[PDB]
């Protein structure tokens, strides 16, 4: 057949209200520590938008939520990102609270690549060794070889 | 720049019909065995309910889904954890299927913590290892040159 | 207590309009090389339905999105793969373009498996490797001790 796993998705997030099937439209989120209350300052992260040329800009909390449910800044939908895994709080227009997840970690793709390079180099590294202890062993074992050929 | 591969998401699943852009509300979702029909109770495999504490409290399916097209339990949205990768159907509240899906497996940020845990352990036993390996070489090393100095 | 990490999760990804909160209802698709322009045939990739017994099956592009928001083919919502992370292009009825992601990975559980595999048998070769090392050491030391025995 054939061997094929990426399947087809929407990467792009949303954002609906918890009892009516409704975006969170002129919503909020606030994005903090893992474990903590987000809406306080003090426990904030730095989010940073990704532009398309893969630069980032920090940019100020809360994060905005237009009427299709998604994040936008200056008119635009946006990709934010933190350097860490983050506990979000999402809350409405009317400032009540929608939702709360402690600990939320997704990663997009580079992540994969970048674990991929790092895994490539550490087997290489680990092959490359034992072959060396190898040949250190095979070296010592002619060694020997000779040693007891000359006492008999 | 900086490196900040963790994307802003929604890890709250929503349940919307296979026709139509609204939520499977009060629909019913069974979980069993991956490859199996989950609507038979023999193919069922235990679902918890994840508290805010971390604990676990196993509950009876169907898992049920409310107007926003989200899981309830008891009145309040909650988290629903399974210990493997499982076979998923969704009904809408005329007992119509929604849709069947074979194999899922998400995983919640726990495992990659425990995956990274182990991983770093693995790489530490590993290179001890090694290192005691090469220090069991150069001491032999050292003898085999004492040796061949005794003999000439 | 118990440690469960799957969490219940609706894998069918729902397309939905940018500034409103709607489906893009008789959407289109564009799946091609990532960072390029998905809607110029000459950047597409291949893209397959994976049928229900795990078979696949290319299908032509665009990839057409129903009134619910989901990929259907032939009146029927499908499960759509590739074998590489891509870039993707979504346009609405239209012809207005809805979203533009450049690079996508999302692996259905199939990789998690074979992934486990192929970690299982490396970590069984590095471990098999050292332990046979080893064992050359200790035959090594051994054939150390009688020639020191033999020479005084």
């Amino acid at each position: 057949d054939i061997t094929a796993n990426v399947v087809v998705s929407n990467p792009r997030p949303i954002f609906t209200e918890s009892r009516s099937f409704k975006a969170v439209a002129n919503g909020k989120i606030y994005i903090g520590q893992i474990d903590t209350d987000p809406v306080n300052p003090a426990n904030q992260i730095p989010v940073y938008i990704e532009n398309e040329d893969g630069s980032h800009v920090q940019i100020t909390q809360p994060l905005i939520i237009n009427a299709a449910g998604k994040i936008v800044y200056n008119g635009q939908l946006v990709k934010i990102v933190t350097v860490q895994g983050h506990s979000m709080a999402i809350y409405d227009a009317n400032g009540s609270q929608v939702d709360y997840i402690a600990n939320v970690l997704k990663y997009d793709p580079d992540q994969y690549s970048i674990e991929a390079d790092k895994k490539f180099k550490l087997i290489k590294q680990i092959e490359d060794k034992i072959e060396e202890i190898l040949s250190k062993i095979y070296h010592i074992e002619n060694e020997i070889a000779r040693i007891k050929k000359l006492i008999g």
